[PDB]
């Protein structure tokens, strides 16, 4: 029994996550339920991914986002298998918000924890 | 205009080759550090994959996948300082393998990685 | 209709923290379920928390946690009331594994989220 | 040893004042810096309380309660170098207040904060 990384995942915000897996690299489309402020995620609030995933029967995962807006999110998770069969995406995100120079950067990054299940 | 493209050193000794085609960001990077020994394999290099912005200062995000099935990520930001130097201000996640959802809790560290030019 | 910190609370994990407010302290117990390599949370798996809570319906909460063997994890949260009437904590943690040294300290921060229930 | 009491100053600028006593730690914090005009309070200063451990290096885990609602907290450890400097190395955790459990996806930053001594 696999998890498999490869298909349509939907998050705790309501985010849907559309993921291809080939070789070791996955590509595919984000569409954020929620964005930090108007705009920034674009106009259907959609974003290409790109990343990586690992070989295994529990594999490791590794994705990046660019929003339209110049800000950009990274997740990296883990998919599991559960013992009721369901198949389950553990992921930490980080959220890094444009700044105008480093000073003022030291709060630019975000972060949190997605669960994506599979739909 | 900072750009992302080029060879970038870390704090801790760890080495990065960029290159950007456009919106997308290709190249190696070479860890001077492990979590366990050998999990960035033998020569601790890896693949790396991402995305970066336009603009003079722009954003980066980038994964790499260790030969052993951990993973880091790295979000951040090119940045000009008063000095001519270009630096890339990132934070970064490594996850590590785990055998099953209860064992994940553990999994991930970050920390902060300033990038400098060679 | 507001969120009441003190308590028992339950996570994810089935670790148990129990709340008491003195003023704007928090003090208490913390019983965790996991521990990074036996015995990190010493003989019981427990230890005692120092912390805030701040003055509204929905209050915001940090904490603090020594563990026996150095290790030390702090919370921070907010205590929000939902729809249906249950009293949610959502929290993100850190843990911090005691390093020799600087240069090998690169890797001694771990982080997650925590969501406790009221039992 | 590294001895957590007493002044303490990182790369932003923010102050800390710190006092040991047993295993728990007390004091001020005055940030250089707030994520909106005010958020710190007037005079950006508020208490902090937390713990430390024994030992030679030891751990720290601090939190401070800010005016209008939001908090943070440290971990960290106090290295001691070859040049006898005494060095705070933290990471820390920002919450901002949120209307409700939905809009608060977006109300955790992280950073890490470098403290040297007076
Ligand atoms: O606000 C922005 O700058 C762009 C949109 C951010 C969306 C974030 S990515 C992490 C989190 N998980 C989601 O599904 N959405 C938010
Ligand atoms: O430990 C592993 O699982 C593989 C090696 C990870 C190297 C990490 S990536 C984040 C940090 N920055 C570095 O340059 N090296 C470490
Ligand atoms: O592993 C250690 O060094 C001591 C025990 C740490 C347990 C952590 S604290 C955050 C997380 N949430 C819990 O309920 N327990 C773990
Ligand atoms: O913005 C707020 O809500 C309150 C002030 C936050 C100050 C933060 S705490 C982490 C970082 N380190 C500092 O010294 N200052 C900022």
């Amino acid at each position: 029994s696999s998890c498999n990384v490869t298909g349509v995942w939907r998050n705790e915000l309501g985010s849907t996550l559309r993921v291809k897996a080939e070789g070791s690299e996955v590509r595919g489309v984000y569409q954020t339920a929620v964005e930090s402020t108007r705009g920034a995620a674009g106009h259907h609030r959609s974003a290409r991914i790109i990343g990586m995933v690992s070989d295994g029967t529990q594999p490791t995962v590794s994705f990046s986002v660019l929003w339209e807006k110049g800000s950009c999110s990274a997740w990296v998770g883990q998919c599991f298998i559960l013992d009721d069969g369901a198949q389950v995406l553990k992921t930490f995100w980080m959220l890094r918000s444009v700044a105008d120079n480093l000073a003022s950067a030291w709060g630019s990054t975000r972060m949190g924890e997605d669960i994506f299940f599979k739909t």
